[PDB]
């Protein structure tokens, strides 16, 4: 019983969750943030973090230094609506007047890290994963969306001299969404860094390959029969919505997409105190990271729009903006549904993968 006082409770501490929790903060509004890790990962920049020694420090940021006594670290196991609680991991339960899911999704390392540990642990893996990538003349990228196009383009920026395969279940690269243009220009760019293309096959020996770890020998097999000798095995395979923390509470009101029905409000359907945003909504725009930290701004405004009286922002999409980085000197892609060339993407994206502006939401600077 809160008795009419606000405490918000926001499930994620991603580029949604920190832009929430830093507009609840600066409004003195009682909130707590909940978050497995212990720091916020720009995970934009987390290939970039695979090839680059001493990298990886850039794109991990405490909670706890920025929020303090509004961070909690832990994993939500559930929701539980009739009395308005969030459940943790260990038992432990979190009361919310409102509620802002924003849960981001799941998927291999590199790509994503969704593990508890610490940030010198998590920063340490990046590191080692530089380390075999180092090791390796020879390196295999499987999955060929925008994350393994982005994946080999790195690797061949960074380490010329080595041998990169991506293996492509489509016959065509990066998101179906994009124009023809942009994903005719970006196979276009891999082949002329030197990237040998293998499109419309899938890898299908995956459980039996060493992943993320250099060997002197892996052989990596396609369903047409293609064998590839490699050193390391990179997945870029795709993600899912992580819809761990709510998924039982909120079956009634989940898309196929394993996000979140919401209005053109983001509260989620059949509710007015709950939000989702990011990734974990439902949203017909793709899942990126921009996005999520304008759900966090209408959700707060609305939670805080309720509570006057007042009407509530709503979410208005716009044609599709999306940026591949091909290495730090190279890019192509698509802004509110128009083309933009290589020289534009290298100057928005390659060069610092938007890095600055997540140090800057969070209010530290970077090592
Ligand atoms: C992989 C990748 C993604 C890119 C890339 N580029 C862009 C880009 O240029 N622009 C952009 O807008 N998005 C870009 N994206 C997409 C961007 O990464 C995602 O859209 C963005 O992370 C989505 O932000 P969300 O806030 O929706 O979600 P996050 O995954 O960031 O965070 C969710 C958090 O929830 C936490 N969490 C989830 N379930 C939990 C639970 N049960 N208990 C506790 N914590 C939980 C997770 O640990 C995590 O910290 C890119 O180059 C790469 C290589
Ligand atoms: N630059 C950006 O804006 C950017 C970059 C990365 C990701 N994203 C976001 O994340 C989403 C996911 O992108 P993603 O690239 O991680 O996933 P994706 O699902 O877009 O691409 C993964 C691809 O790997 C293929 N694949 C899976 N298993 C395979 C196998 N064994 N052999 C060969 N191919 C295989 C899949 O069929 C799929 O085409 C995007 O749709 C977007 O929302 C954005």
């Amino acid at each position: 019983p809160h008795m009419g006082a606000l405490h918000v409770v926001i499930v994620g501490g991603g580029f949604g969750g920190i832009a929430a929790a830093s507009q609840l903060q600066a409004l003195n509004v009682p909130f707590m943030l909940v978050d497995m890790k212990d720091s916020f990962h720009h995970n934009v920049a987390a290939l970039r973090a695979s090839v680059e020694t001493g990298f990886a420090k850039k794109t991990f940021i405490s909670y706890s230094v920025t929020f303090k006594d509004n961070f909690r670290q832990g994993l939500v196991v559930g929701i539980d609506l009739k009395n308005q609680m969030v459940l943790l991991q260990g038992g432990e339960a979190l009361p919310f007047s409102h509620l802002i899911l924003a849960t981001g999704s799941t998927g291999p390392f590199p790509g994503k890290f969704n593990e508890v540990s610490s940030q010198q642990a998590a920063i340490q893996a990046y590191e080692d994963m530089v380390r075999q990538v180092q090791r390796s003349r020879f390196i295999v990228v499987v999955g060929g969306g925008s994350a393994g196009v982005e994946m080999a383009a790195e690797i061949k920026t960074e380490y010329p001299e080595k041998e990169v395969t991506l293996i492509h279940s489509q016959v065509a690269l990066a998101d179906k969404e994009l124009l023809p243009s942009v994903r005719q220009e970006v196979k276009e760019i891999l082949l002329r860094k030197g990237v040998q293309l293998l499109l419309s096959e899938r890898v299908s020996n995956l459980e039996e390959l060493p992943l993320n770890e250099y060997r002197e020998y892996i052989k990596v097999q396609t369903d047409k029969g293609t064998e590839v000798a490699t050193n390391l095995v990179i997945l870029c395979t795709g993600i899912k919505i992580n819809s761990s923390a709510y998924r039982k509470a909120f079956e009634s009101r989940l898309a196929s997409s394993g996000a979140l029905r919401v209005n053109e409000h983001l509260q989620v359907e059949g509710h007015s105190n709950v939000y989702a945003i990011g990734d974990c909504a439902d949203v017909r725009t793709p899942k990126m990271a921009y996005l999520a930290g304008l759900h966090a701004n209408i959700a707060v405004a609305n939670i805080v729009n309720s509570v006057k009286q007042r009407p509530l922002q709503a979410y208005k999409p716009g044609a599709l903006t999306f940026l591949l980085s091909m290495g730090r000197n190279d890019g192509v892609g698509q802004i509110s549904g128009f083309y933009v060339g290589r020289l534009m993407v290298r100057l928005t994206k390659s060069r610092d993968l938007f890095v600055s502006t997540s140090w800057k939401t969070m209010r530290q600077s970077p090592p």
